């Protein structure tokens, strides 16, 4: 229902059409894709959109399109009981690993396997090892989610912002921002608890509005109306107060981070922004991308700076001690 | 009927040891980790700190040395009570979550406990790495914290299914699932020792750490001996005798120790200090790990093979999830 708060720059790369086109050629020849039915579903995700909107001036268009792919591959790949799952996840991660693995007949792992290939002909080993330790992450999160839907927990907030942090796909996500750009972020910088809570709070912020993008499982809604005791309404307005609060303390820890800066650490931080509004900009676009105008919220529901009561997990993000 | 270990690498116990233990039994009893007295001498009795000593023989800060021992110790116990003999133990759907709040709380120190026992001594031995390590290196640390959790979800995967995996899973999911990524990811927050990413992160060293852990862990296999190790892999998916699978598994386990030996040999004399460190800690922990195996309820002379039962130079055949170790282009 209500409009979403982004004061975020709004950007496309240039090439996205470009990158569309050949990203479609490797859809149809993965193997990933056993109908022409699901290519078309793979396709529909317009995900070259997307991650053009997260790296809309990569210098190398190959760069853009490698991961491009892997969004596909994700998509497709979430489209299995938790005992067959938790073995999936460790064999399709070992094959992002070690390019020696052997499909199996699994249609997944040659895919994944082609982008890994394309990631180690671009990226330093360490942008390589940040993203495999991402994926690694998100699987994780996927793990997690499949075990409470199979047993019918329903978590608490806690624990549905902390496996959503990971389920969403986000670390996986902004870990490509890098190896789409090309210049290595030093490990001091991005390994600061300050930019570890800005990166954690874009994919708290970006799991967030693909919850609000699905509304018409385990989602925020859901949440908040098993374990508070709220109608649909009342759900869907703590979840924007909650999510719009978050966003907040991320402008606010940007603000105080960006300026000491060097020039890579600057530039991952464009991507967060540019992640943040382009995953919002992109689920309102997705159905030929829509092109009416958007209306976004001026203000945020809840202004508050303090710490989500009932996310002990997150309240880290607003400790300047610690960070 | 099973032979002595071919372990040609340098034997070495940190000197504070008996300090060391000391304080690391302390904290057992005060870290809420246990349940009953039995439980505080059962996780007492792995000798977690005889074990990690053997690893950083010459870390120069002892409370280095014990915070990096904790871990050890609170991985014996965790391992014991959640994921090799819990209800969870062959409950894939719950461990899932465990695991997905036990690492959440190593990242999140703002974390609560939800009456966990092995949250808060967790929590308390990552708050010791933040006060010592980089964040780099506590971030190598946490991510090496999930490998392993997410191998143990394999495995209880694979006991909630009676699945046997074949040798490639097997030694993919057993690299993982005993612990030695985290393990050897303390080293460097043991040393001090800050190694560079381009250093540690390098193909061959990457190599080189898998393969001390894949070590370790086929040393562990031999050490604790339906359940799913090497032995009942080769008896299920090559109808051997225990007798015959005890033979395949220490000339596959001798051809990984000769390949780490080889790669080793060609990256050690480019390196520079910190990554130095770095490789003088996975060869005394592969020897660590499989001395302290050996030792642990202690002095009595061992034997060990003077020659490898093994010696080709190729990949491993069965397991191509290993065969880029043997691949020079790629390392």
């Amino acid at each position: 229902l209500p409009p979403i708060y982004c004061p975020l720059e709004s950007a496309i790369h240039p090439r996205v059409h470009e990158v569309e086109k050949r990203a479609v050629e490797w859809i149809r020849r993965s193997g990933m894709c056993a109908s022409e039915e699901e290519r078309a579903w793979v396709i529909a995700t317009h995900s070259a959109d997307f991650f053009a909107r997260f790296a809309p001036t990569a210098a190398d268009e190959d760069r853009l399109l490698a991961t491009s792919l892997w969004v596909y591959w994700g998509f497709a790949f979430d489209d299995t009981r938790p005992a067959q799952f938790n073995a999936l996840a460790g064999r399709v991660q070992r094959a992002l690993e070690a390019p020696s693995a052997e499909d199996n007949g699994d249609r997944f792992v040659p895919a994944l396997q082609d982008i890994a290939r394309r990631f180690r002909s671009f990226g330093t080993p360490t942008q390589v090892r940040r993203f495999v330790h991402a994926h690694r992450a998100w699987l994780s999160g996927v793990a997690w989610q499949i075990g409470n839907q199979a047993r019918g927990h329903m978590p608490g907030l806690d624990d549905y912002l902390a496996m959503r942090l990971l389920s969403a796909g986000g670390e996986p996500t902004f870990a490509m921002l890098e190896i789409a750009t090309g210049a290595e972020v030093p490990a001091q910088d991005l390994e600061r608890p300050a930019v570890r809570a800005l990166t954690e709070m874009a994919i708290m912020v970006a799991a967030l509005d693909n919850d609000r993008h699905s509304l018409r499982d385990q989602n925020i809604y859901s949440v908040l109306m098993h374990h508070r005791g709220m109608s649909l309404q009342e759900a869907v307005e703590e979840a924007t107060k909650l999510r719009d609060r978050i966003l907040l303390r991320f402008l606010e820890l940007h603000d105080r981070v960006r300026p000491g800066a060097g020039a890579e650490l600057s530039t991952y931080l464009q991507g967060l922004r540019h992640g943040i509004r382009g995953n919002a900009e992109w689920g309102l676009r997705v159905p030929p991308m829509e092109d009416a105008p958007l209306t976004w919220a001026e203000s945020p529901s809840d202004s508050s700076p303090s710490p989500l009561p009932g996310a002990p997990s997150i309240a880290w993000w607003w400790d300047d001690a610690l960070l």
